[PDB]
């Protein structure tokens, strides 16, 4: 885990895609995602937890 190191609340492109796992583990439950990435608030997760859905496509 973070081992008490200070973490940024703001996302990164590699950090984002850890959320994309919790969408399966917790199933539409942002109040559990913030633990998987580590010590996050739900604020940036809730606004990005809408963004994953926008990319979904029936052409792959």
């Amino acid at each position: 885990g973070p081992l008490g190191s200070k973490k940024r609340e703001v996302w990164t492109d590699a950090e984002h895609a850890k959320f994309v796992e919790g969408l399966a583990l917790f199933h539409k439950d942002w109040k559990k995602i913030k633990e998987y990435i580590g010590t996050k608030t739900v604020v940036q997760i809730r606004s990005h937890a809408q963004k994953y859905f926008l990319k979904l496509n029936k052409t792959a």
